[PDB]
């Protein structure tokens, strides 16, 4: 078996045992991950305790230098993780590759945000006359140690995306990636030990969550936990937390509001964009279409006829529509279809199934009595939900536990703002498709979707504290 | 004579000379204000100077204590003040008690936003590595001496939008009203005499701009000069400034931009509202309207009917259309409006003039042939200019050598956003009338129409300047 | 006896069971509160949460306006509530009315520094090159609903720095004084009563936190909880906060770093101050001296003839050291001066108790080994640990759990300034004892002494999140 | 003779006419630059003033890649380009490289600062009520054609420092180098020519400032002068610019004020690298010393050692001290040297001027009737006046019509800050030599010093403008 191994304190660590990996799409073996152990646990984060005072005490431009290597390793080898991170995630080839480009991107982006960060100086005399000579110059500093734990959907993107800006700021680093997803982790790894960080910056730690996950998180030498993935885990998470801080960017149920006034064609391509993209295995996809009566028909049948033109598929060929990370996943998205057919929704669209593999289907006249009008499939599965005014739509929207982002149709610019405020989402895109681009913007969910803002900039913030030094000018 | 002094040192001081004011609209003598020699000038200047080093030594909270002090005064007198005014430049009563009530809050606003003035400490590591232990701590400091020079159409108003934010980041003032304004600007001074501001921080200039305006400005004692007023003067303050820095607010030619899908009824509403306040003696007024040639009649006909419901007269019965400022300012008016006739442009209102009294009028079919498509009357005159297209209407509004603002009707917003990037003004209103409005926003004009950003934060930016401490942490 | 009522949606409201309180110094009866049941703080969030969608739909100015009114009701009451508040914590009574007058402060500054926050525009094109015309708007929006918990030490204070800041950004307060000082608290809910803000906008809380406390916090309604008090309890919030946002202020055992070249008499009052200020009550105050050998025995002596001037005895009688809030507290402070005592550190004061009132104790020669070195006493005992390095005193200093703030006292800044980059706490004071001091400034706690950063722009920022609106420019 | 031509739109022009350019040091003839005509100069602004919109049109992460490729080429250039700048201004060989390291590296860090601008959004709630639902966004845009002219004592390091920032904000630019550096100057051109931004993006002008320089000035195409030079060119450049903005660094006399408690040989050492550092020909020299008396003989002493350690001579044997950049600098120079020792100064260095070469000279016992006390010398001679209190080492710092920056020499670092806010200057640095660095800092003089902040994104700021969109949510 081709054995991964963990980068631990400078070095390849294989562990006593192994969990193997397998393609999704093919079932073909890919290789295997170690499976570590409580103790290989303690060392990682010793290690990387260890190396935090000196790689604080480097400058802000050095810490950058490293993170603008490891970004050049990343596009160099593209095709080389692209190539294998397709496999283990079944995600097309093309789309594999972009998340490797747009990895190198956000490296850089955070290196150059983060080397610029600025303290400020406050005034006594701002707040009470007697104070006015005394001054404080507040700096940033590194909250310490940083979990990052990413998900299957983008093991490596979603990982990039908290390590970066976690270490520009002088934080230490230890990498979860999801099981399946860990070789691809695995090969992020790779660029940061050819980028030649100090050793116990940044390392690496494997296994099953559902076995060391509650340890990981748990470890008192954890000083911040920076985690995407499931809600259910993320509210886990926030209670092993305690009083330590945290990212957290879990499910959506992200709905797209069509008014009456919509341009109904880009309305549709922007739907079938954000719905059907990666099989709707994306948490910012359009999770539910929240349209006014009126315009529902045409819409409708642009969908459908536009659901029909997607490429259904293997990875390798770069299908739109590519198999389901696992069986599980693809048995609770057909028993969602089923619930929706059975409960009378109207399939616009044949329901079908050939392994994991589930051909995308659109259902109109989705009930709130129905699954499918509440849960986040992570299938192509999407739902029309048809509305008699805006102000039902935002009912329903906010009635979700998930509040992630929300897309609103109209040609009502005006309008569209003062509905965006009112619906309990971090973002609201007018006239596109929900999405967590462009990288600098901020990235966040309400309610059951998130704790902490990300996007760049914020997820430098948020990994940092401060150090307030005041003193009387004499 | 009804005889004002001006406040210098904290006293008031009555000139050698003396200029009599006289109300616009009834020709009534008003009192008479000093003509200050240029010795008397210098010792508001060395007076000033002299007091700046202790009220820069007070607190931040301290100033802004002073100065809300002013601002409540000033609300306790808005009708004793407003009448006055009202009569000094002919401008209704309601509207000159407005103005005074608008000074307050302008003026509490800069004291409570300058008493938050922030510093920041930079990183010499974000450069180079060698300079890690290096930082800089950046804190603001004031420029020193202030000159502020208001303009006759709101002496009072365009005076503490430059004072108090000059004041509360601890510069001192030498304020010159305009001639025709000095009584106002002197009740105004009576307000800062009854705070109490120590002696010196705060002092009045009166005397015939064209007498010893020169002579203020080139004054060496000044290290900023922040004023309201023509184009024509303003150029000359440039020159005169030589490298000091300076504020210019000038005149406007603001272009309203009407295209198809506007709703015509709000565009009328807004128009006509813009270009007649004050009988159109403000340099943010709708001044040219720039309208697609489909929707013109219609929109025409709109203004044209509200143009007969604006009430005519003196300022005590707060008549929209009031006398203009002066003989000189009429005389100016009616030969553009000459001069559009003559040349074959369709006015829709009658042409009317009785003293200083001019009527509202509507021109249509207006070209750029017309000096009325181009010059800034500050009259109650409006000319509208057909065109067959949004780039047309955009080469005419930035042919212009004015650029203050701009007013954009549709309902299309995205559309309305790329125009007002390619517009040369400072701010760009969609669907409303231009408007220095909300005094927390920046106010700004391109080419001939300005020089520095003012708005509350932006004036109180732009008169201090920075201190940097560098050092070395061991 | 005096039955004292919660304000709850707009109403004055009794409980069926009420809880008596009792003055710490005399034992007199103060008057009863009302002990809810969980049906009574159901109420309380539902009228909160009801209130909310028309307080965030008010302007930022009326919320402020409604701030400054509560503001001016607490400057002309400051002593009728500043007897009350030093009977309920026996804190001495000019002590009392000082933290009412600070609180009326924080509270306008948090209006008028909430009412200026501003949002962000980002833009695509800073990332992503195709997409240049897609921009984010980013405005702030409220949380929702926080519970505010105030300490028995600053019942009063520390709720308005949690209350105004939550409410001028758009949020509803539910606040649950302590149980000893919670009728300070409710006369502190009279201003805000009689401030007339809208019904459910403000409400109270009370009952013992030892039977409602977890269900308060753990109530679905509640979207922040801003904390100050204990460090167990702060540790139970975390974890029942779950992944909602929190604000945690808890203990400090701050260290007093004295190096060979400091001013000693002028860290001798400095320490005095901060260390036996509300007889060792404060989370800040100097809780330990880490003093260089050769300046020791100077310094203490310095110490000593210090304590023994300050005054000891009764709250009306304004003396420096009042008894302690309760038996069980001065039990506990007792426990650490007799293991000290009986370990062999040398008290140069005299050890004595009667009732609850202890007097102040300096102890020389304390050991690592003593539980006084480490633990919080919360009671006017000081410890005075000898080092031979800084470095050694850095390590003793970052040893403790806590990490709230430090005092370094030497001529030798660019040094204090590294050794500040070193400790492990919010702010470094130099020079000077240390204090949450200068409201505007951060304050904020490292490892067990706190979660979030509180000063007036940081608690808003804490209390709010963002909404971003994205779209395209045509 | 090897003739350097002017990029021009995209092309290498010469001109009819030419300036021959030799080596300061060795008289060699080193190329020839063009001489350009009023015409040649229209075409430059013409053609820049075409490419503007399309280069404006870029994303910013676009304009960012070409600067990022012109710091790249000059990194790989940076031996060529150093050796031909070595021998155009008589720069040592190293220190020659050294400024086009220095140049990539302002070039780079210009390109990541200004990619990464924002905007802000403001809330007319803040200032009333009735504006809540106004909100105005607004965005940054470029001011449009740039001329930047740098001095000969950094022809490239001082046209990169205004070239990029301009060009990442959207502006297009004109440089002017000085004619004694107009090669190097060209040499620059070529790697903005090799990165290939689109033509007429950037351009160059040669010419002799005495003939061309008011034309290039007065120019209404211009629409910011960002000028590094004297400051007899820097007022005249002030007048010229009329209302237009202007950045100017200008003169400097800087003071190093040593005081009873500084560390003597930290002194005398900073005091020789900034005072000597390109024999004197640096802004930003430590020009003056006021040293307390008692302090005085010891300080000097060291000083006088130290300046014998100096190597003098050529530039390609990286002399420290180098011949002057012309015979009227070291006639100027002389004259000073001559007026100081005949008033009385003691000459602690022998007097020696051989061709252009001035040796290193030190005066001690300046007094104020000494032109040297006063004047910038731009040579390798230092004045040392000799002080008894803090107060008069301030009186005669700000008794300078220079204010660009100071040194404070203390080991009492409060009091250096209450000094600091009193000295009028930009920058003050306590314990080290006054510098331009690092090039993050503000960059800036008071009084005849300069206008305008400089230091990268300061420089950003400055050459860009703000536009204002302003509506209506509903
Ligand atoms: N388009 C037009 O024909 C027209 C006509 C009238 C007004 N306006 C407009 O009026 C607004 C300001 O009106 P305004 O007539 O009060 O402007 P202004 O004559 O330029 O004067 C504004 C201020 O500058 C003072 N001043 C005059 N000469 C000066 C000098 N040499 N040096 C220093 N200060 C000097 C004035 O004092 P004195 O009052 O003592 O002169 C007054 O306080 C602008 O928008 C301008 O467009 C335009
Ligand atoms: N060093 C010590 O051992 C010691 C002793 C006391 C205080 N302190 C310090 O003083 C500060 C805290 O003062 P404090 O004694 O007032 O602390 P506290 O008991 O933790 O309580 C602070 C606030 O939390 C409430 N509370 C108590 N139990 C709760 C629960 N289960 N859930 C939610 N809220 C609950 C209290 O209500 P009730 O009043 O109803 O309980 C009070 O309003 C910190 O420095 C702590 O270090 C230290
Ligand atoms: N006080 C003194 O006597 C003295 C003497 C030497 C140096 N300095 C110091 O020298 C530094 C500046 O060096 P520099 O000698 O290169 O200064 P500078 O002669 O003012 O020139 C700086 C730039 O201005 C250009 N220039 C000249 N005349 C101009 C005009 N009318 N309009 C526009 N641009 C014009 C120059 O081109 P050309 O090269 O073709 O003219 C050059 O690139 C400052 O610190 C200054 O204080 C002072």
């Amino acid at each position: 078996t081709k054995q991964y191994k963990n980068y631990v304190n400078g070095e390849w660590k294989l562990s006593e045992n192994e969990i193997k990996i397998y393609e999704p799409a093919s079932g073909a073996e890919l290789g295997s991950v170690p499976a570590m152990s409580t103790e290989e646990v303690d060392y990682v984060y010793a290690s990387a305790k260890k190396a935090q005072p000196a790689w604080r005490a480097l400058s802000y431009i050095e810490r950058a230098a490293y993170l603008h290597k490891v970004a050049d390793i990343l596009m160099r080898d593209k095709e080389k993780i692209g190539a294998i991170l397709s496999k283990e995630v079944a995600k097309g080839y093309k789309s594999a590759v972009s998340e490797v480009v747009r990895t190198a991107e956000i490296i850089n982006y955070a290196a150059e945000e983060g080397l610029r960060m600025e303290g400020e100086v406050l005034e006594g005399g701002s707040f009470e006359a007697a104070s006015k000579k005394k001054i404080a110059v507040v700096r940033r500093e590194p909250v310490g140690l940083v979990l990052a734990i990413s998900p299957f959907n983008y093991p490596v993107n979603l990982a990039g995306s908290k390590i970066a800006p976690a270490l520009i700021a002088g934080n230490v680093i230890a990498f979860k990636p999801p099981t399946q997803g860990s070789i691809s982790g695995l090969l992020l790894a790779e660029a940061f030990a050819e980028a030649g960080l100090p050793a116990g910056v940044f390392n690496t730690i494997t296994g099953r969550g559902s076995e060391i996950g509650d340890y990981i998180v748990e470890h008192q030498a954890v000083n911040f936990i920076n985690f995407t993935g499931s809600t259910g885990i993320g509210e886990r998470i926030g209670k092993m937390a305690g009083m330590r801080p945290i990212m957290l960017a879990l499910g959506g149920k992200d709905s797209a509001i069509v008014l009456e006034d919509a341009d109904l064609e880009l309305t549709a391509k922007n739907i079938i964009a954000g719905a059907f993209g990666y099989s709707g295995q994306r948490c910012t996809a359009v999770k539910r279409v929240l349209v006014m009566e009126s315009v529902a028909d045409e819409l409708v049948e642009k969908i459908r006829e536009k659901v029909l033109a997607l490429t259904i598929g293997n990875p390798e060929d770069d299908a739109d529509i590519t198999p389901l990370i696992d069986t599980k996943s693809a048995d609770y998205v057909e028993g969602l279809i089923n619930d929706a057919n059975d409960k009378g929704a109207t399939a616009l669209t044949e329901i079908k199934r050939e392994g994991n593999l589930i051909c995308p289907i659109l259902f109109d006249k989705v009930t709130t009595d129905m699954r499918l009008a509440w849960e986040e499939p992570f299938g192509p599965v999407l739902p029309i939900i048809r509305v008699t005014s805006v102000e039902e739509a935002i009912e329903i929207s906010n009635k979700s536990e998930y509040g992630l982002q929300a897309s609103i149709f109209t040609n009502d610019f005006p309008r569209a703002f003062g509905i965006a405020e009112q619906l309990e989402v971090g973002t609201v895109h007018i006239n596109n498709k929900t999405q967590r681009g462009t990288d600098n913007f901020p990235f966040l969910g309400a309610k059951k979707s998130g704790a902490g803002i990300q996007g760049v900039k914020y997820s430098i913030e948020a990994m940092t504290t401060v150090k307030s030094v005041v003193f009387d000018i004499k």
